[PDB]
Parts: structure tokens; C-alpha cells; sequence
């Protein structure tokens, strides 16, 4: 029932928490290409995915979890052309067993960003 908060990932400005730990799991909010200071990170899909993955690590770590405990990820891209570049960065962050995953290209993401990744991991 605990909300996770870390300053190593952009702060939660709205009616949401970066992450929530409940019933053995950690539910992480969709992370976008924002630096810890809330500034948007410009660049192609590789550059933006990197920031999102870094924000995910930060949140997961603050929860007492980590990328190796992630069981499911939901990945939204704003363009079909970014599937390959996103997967490339995404691959650097995980090792077997890999999380279950779903990836789709949506019409648009918060603030016009290229990528948003949400996930569910195991709590300790």
C-alpha cells in the first residue's frame, strides 16, 4: 500500500505515484523521456528510450526492486518506425528471464514524447 518516490526519476506532478507496492508486486507508472529535474530529453527513439529505462531503474530501485524482478512491461511508442530502435535499447537493460511484454504504437504520448514504458515487478 506504499507509494514509491525517488528524486532519481522525474517527480510525480499529478494524481499518480511513480510506483506503488502492493500484494507482493510493484506497479510502476508509465515512464517518459524526462530527466530527474522534469526536463524533457530530446533525441531519436534510442536517446529517449534510454531515459525511460533509466527512470524505470530509479523507480524500481527505490522500491527495493530492480529490472531483474520485472515480470511484465507495457510499451507504448508513438511511431511504428521506432519499434527496432526501442527494442535495441530495451534489450540492454534485461537479462534472462526476460519480462512478459506488450508493445504498441499509439497516436500520441504525454507531451509528444516517442516512448512510454510501464511495468510490474516483484516486491521483496
Amino acid at each position: 500500500m506504499e507509494a514509491v518516490k525517488t528524486d532519481r526519476a522525474p517527480a510525480a506532478i499529478g494524481p499518480y505515484a511513480q510506483a506503488v507496492k502492493a500484494g507482493g508486486f510493484v506497479f510502476v507508472s508509465g515512464q517518459i523521456p524526462l530527466a530527474p529535474d522534469g526536463s524533457l530529453v530530446e533525441g531519436d527513439i534510442r536517446v529517449q528510450t534510454e531515459r525511460v529505462m533509466e527512470n524505470l531503474k530509479a523507480v524500481l530501485e527505490a522500491a527495493g526492486s530492480g529490472l531483474s524482478r520485472v515480470v511484465q512491461t507495457t510499451c507504448f511508442l508513438a511511431d511504428m518506425e521506432d519499434f527496432p530502435g526501442f527494442n535495441e535499447v530495451y534489450a540492454r537493460y534485461f537479462t534472462p528471464p526476460y519480462p512478459a511484454r506488450a508493445t504498441v504504437a499509439v497516436k500520441a504520448l504525454p507531451r509528444g514524447v516517442r516512448v512510454e514504458v510501464a511495468c510490474v515487478a516483484l516486491a521483496e
